[PDB]
């Protein structure tokens, strides 16, 4: 890690993040490490992907945030909105071509697979597939599709299970319209608070969040599983605000996140680090992960551009085809 970068980051003194809370994929260990290793302070303001891009845009130079983390379908939105500045990091060549742009404005640090988190007290017949969800009477916490990458991805995951792909989300929209009409949809995100209270019945979340949240709340209260009929694998990229007040500290954070230590932190949080092939993980992680068999129909996106387009159009379709029909 370049010494002038550490020095410039320390002169700034801190890094302000958006949507990088401690409870998400063990960002906790990473912010602790920046304080403990380079004396960089930090504070975060949680939100969803779409909101992070609008905030950097709205605030300009009087930026409340320096760095954010957004879903794979939003890297290009950040770029198109002019809120991203490039920083490839010293690990650029180990990042797969499908996981980054060409200039360094966005690059996935980790990936996950859409999963179900199920309340064992309320849901007696645990759903194992997307098809199973159509027959219960319990409430499905889908995520806020208007702004969250996790929720947008959950829709694509259902779409894959219904035999579609990232070029046309119509089958999944019909599936969610069906549930909306039954009065079984909850249009908010799963959170540790709503899991603690026992309010989530079936929730749609990344496996890493399902597992992380399960530890906080109780392993015997919630089951986490990958739907057997299909799911999506996708990931997240940091975005360094073009208008960051602390650009060097943001660059330092990104560099660290991609370093062996930041990648190990992500693994301890149950996510799959993008540089998994070049790091040695601790042996204890594997046993806390889900059975491999469950991932039998989980697939990555083949056409990034088609997904970017479908995802961008999804919020309006969600309002018009799902929200408007909620019982
Ligand atoms: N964590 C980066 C933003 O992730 P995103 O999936 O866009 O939002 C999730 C929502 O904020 C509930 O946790």
């Amino acid at each position: 890690i370049d010494e002038n970068l550490i020095k410039a980051a320390q002169a700034e003194g801190r890094v302000n993040s958006l949507a990088m809370p401690d409870t998400w994929a063990n960002w906790k260990d990473t912010w602790a490490d920046l304080k403990n290793l380079y004396d960089i302070e930090h504070s975060d303001t949680d939100m969803s992907s779409a909101q992070e891009i609008a905030k950097f845009k709205t605030e300009k130079k009087n930026a409340s945030g320096d760095i954010g983390d957004v879903g794979a379908s939003f890297g290009e939105i950040a770029v198109k909105q002019g809120v991203a500045q490039p920083f490839k990091t010293s690990y650029w060549d180990q990042i797969p071509t499908w996981a980054k742009d060409k200039d360094g404005n966005w690059l996935l640090a980790y990936t996950g697979t859409i999963a179900f988190i199920v309340n064992k007290d309320v849901v007696k017949d645990i759903p194992k597939t997307w098809q199973d969800l159509l027959k219960g009477n319990y409430k499905i916490t889908v995520g806020d599709v208007s702004v969250a990458a996790q929720a947008v991805s959950a829709v694509l995951a259902a779409n894959y299970a219904l035999g579609g792909d990232e070029k046309d989300l119509s089958p999944a929209l019909a599936f969610f319209n069906t549930l909306a009409k039954q009065g079984r949809l909850v249009n908010n995100d799963v959170s540790i608070a709503n899991l603690e209270k026992g309010e989530v019945e079936v929730g749609l979340v990344w496996d890493f969040n399902g597992l992380g949240y399960r530890d906080k709340v109780g392993k015997d209260r919630y089951e986490v599983l990958i739907p057997a009929d299909g799911s999506v694998i996708s990931g997240y990229t940091t975005i360094i605000n073009k208008y960051a007040k602390h650009p060097n500290a943001a660059k330092l954070a990104r560099e660290f996140i991609l370093s062996d230590k930041g990648q190990i932190n992500l693994a301890k949080g149950y996510a799959r680090p993008i540089r998994i092939d070049h790091i040695t993980l601790p042996d204890d992680i594997k046993a806390k992960l889900l059975p491999s068999e469950q991932y039998k129909n989980a697939r990555a996106i083949k056409d990034q551009k088609a997904w970017e387009k479908s995802a961008k159009e999804l919020p309006q379709l969600w309002q018009e085809k799902v929200i408007v029909d909620m019982k």
